[PDB]
DNA sequence: CAATATCCCGAGTACATGCACAGGATGTATATATCTGACACGTGCCTGGAGACTAGGGAGTAATCCCCTTGGCGGTTAAAACGCGGGGGACAGCGCGTACGTGCGTTTAAGCGGTGCTAGAGCTGTCTACGACCAATTGAGCGGCCTCGGCA
């Protein structure tokens, strides 16, 4: 049974189709996967406040 | 006080939305990976501190009238409201582009070795530009000479 890291941060959106995004947008090079949980976390959290 | 207007409440009104569904593409999951860079270690520099002194500036004041500020000004239209015109609004279809799929083959990235371009070197080695001073010019205001208009 697969989880989902949305699930293990505590977060609404989707944690994993970030990270894919973020490594679009990237020089040539690789992205930390602790980044994609304060990335969203700071993006919902704008939500509830708009 | 009268009148036009905004506010408010209930009937009646399409579809919008939230949902359930099939299913597909991608997020996960595990194993592997090197290497980013974390971390640790000194190197050596400037950021800072700390003093003595002049001279530039800053702060202060004094005098004052410029400029702002105000009132009162006189003059003409945006607004008000109406009449009044045409124009923004709601349906029928064509086919052309856009998309999308196919197979189109151009070029880049990579790893190769060679080598010359550039960017840190100098006291380079000066000498443009940087003060320092002099000289010219214009303009403005103040005396001074000289015709004429209003008054004895």
């Amino acid at each position: 049974k697969a989880v989902s890291r949305s699930q293990r941060a505590g977060l609404q959106f989707p944690v994993g189709r970030i990270h894919r995004h973020l490594k679009s947008r990237t020089t040539s090079h690789g992205r930390v996967g602790a980044t994609a949980a304060v990335y969203s976390a700071a993006i919902l959290e704008y939500l509830t406040a708009e």
